[PDB]
């Protein structure tokens, strides 16, 4: 079972999300076999280092929306106050292909 | 370049997602190389039928946001008015790994 | 300073705003000084009755984002984890009219 | 009949909406007795200027996600490619009072 989570970035807070990187990435550590899809969004430009993100990305195994919730709930950058929006969406690949 | 694109349908839509759901993966078919991930949102239950489909997101290579508008303007689901929502975003992989 | 305080209820889930609508109006009640506009969003059709509901929306004074935040993690729906969507945006009223 | 109207501008792109910002408030001026409410979303700190601007959000009356679907299709702001997301929901205002 899969889930979309989307999480964009209040204005001004590059600095709150570098500040916290180290820490969410080390969250994110333990739970790496659960997650398919990861990565920052990205803001104007076409810049890719670490001053274009502007939200994080992923998509990941859980076996219910409780366990999604605690997830959002205890990472570090929730914790921080990062984060402006939060989407969750149940999700599945495409059964043909794209 | 990558950019998520997530779209949403409309309440009490379903049925318009069926109708043209051939349509919208024969439209998507030749754009198949630059689709990286896509699928469905699914909504309540644990249910992964066609009758639980909610939206649709791509993760898709494109050169430009102008790129990006028209596939969305071009496809058979937005010229229907299937959706309620749509939302993208610039994005790369997280450069460790996840 | 106004906020725009958008929450989406989670698919399979309207019994769970039922079941906490009084103890969410009564979580609101002593902020209403605050509290511009407000009201549910509503599904498919022309209802406007209690099961019609499908999310929260508001449009709030708070001094800080600090207070928002609070806001939203203390409300009985937030608990309740009634939510698969929260979008939280600064903004003023247009100063010619509309 | 009410519909929430969520746009947001695409990064980089404040100067299109300073561009077609004129043009934007002349669309809506025939319309301004179908908008309960209005204005730009703001981004960070605490200007309300123009330069603070991050979008567009309205409370509009419509017969028909039709009419609310070509309201959006026709925006100046829409044709110059400004917005990198849109959501649309029906709504109504809270029968207490909030
Ligand atoms: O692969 C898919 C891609 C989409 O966009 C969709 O809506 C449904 C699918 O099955
Ligand atoms: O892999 C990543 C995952 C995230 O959630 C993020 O915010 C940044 C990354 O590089
Ligand atoms: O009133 C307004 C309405 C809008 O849609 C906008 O973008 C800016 C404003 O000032
Ligand atoms: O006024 C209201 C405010 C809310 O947040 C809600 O969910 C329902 C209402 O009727």
């Amino acid at each position: 079972m899969l889930f979309l989570i989307y999480r964009k970035d209040r204005p001004g807070s590059l600095q709150v999300r570098i500040d916290n990187y180290a820490a969410h990435l080390a969250y994110l550590e333990p739970l790496k076999a659960k997650i398919q899809v990861g990565g920052p969004t990205l803001g104007a430009g076409t810049g890719t280092d670490d001053k274009d993100m502007t939200g994080s990305f992923l998509i990941m195994e859980a076996e219910s929306w409780d366990e999604v919730h605690s997830f959002v709930e205890n990472d570090p950058f929730t914790k921080a106050g990062l984060f402006a929006a939060t989407i969750v969406e149940r999700w599945k690949h495409g059964k043909h292909n794209d």
